[PDB]
């Protein structure tokens, strides 16, 4: 995996792609086979990381383990709250996949 940060690519998804935020919707999208890529912050709860990784494995869906924390991920998503996980359904114009 490249050392390059995904931050700018994530911003491109926010602007041009399709995505969901949060455990409930991320898990739903994984389980329905709609998730093209899942992202997890480094300070997500361990039990939640494990659950998401497990279901993503069954769905053959890639998981990118974000190098930063949920403050950084929330900020990269243009939110004013912490974000632990999201599922990208359509990358739009981002070469993120």
């Amino acid at each position: 995996k490249s050392l390059e940060s995904i931050n700018s690519r994530l911003q491109l998804v926010m602007k041009s792609g399709k995505y969901v935020l949060g455990y409930k919707q991320t898990l739903k999208m994984i389980r329905q086979g709609k998730a093209k890529l899942v992202i997890l912050a480094n300070n997500c709860p361990a039990l939640r990381k494990s659950e998401i990784e497990y279901y993503a494995m069954l769905a053959k869906t890639g998981v990118h383990h974000y190098s930063g924390n949920n403050i950084e991920l929330g900020t990269a998503c243009g939110k004013y709250y912490r974000v632990c996980t999201l599922a990208i359904i359509d990358p739009g114009d981002s070469d993120i996949i």
